[PDB]
């Protein structure tokens, strides 16, 4: 709901790849969806925090 969108709190980084960036967010830091979303320029690890 109220989320916070930042680039993982760990993979603060080019992800390349959603499932790992959503897993790795979630599994390391306690973040609910993650996902290596786009926008300029590359491809990051966003993640969810219930901010």
């Amino acid at each position: 709901q109220k989320l916070c969108e930042r680039p993982s709190g760990t993979w603060s980084g080019v992800c390349g790849n959603n499932n790992a960036c959503k897993n790795q967010c979630i599994n390391l830091e306690k973040a609910r969806h993650g996902s290596c979303n786009y926008v300029f320029p590359a491809h990051k690890c966003i993640c969810y925090f219930p901010c």
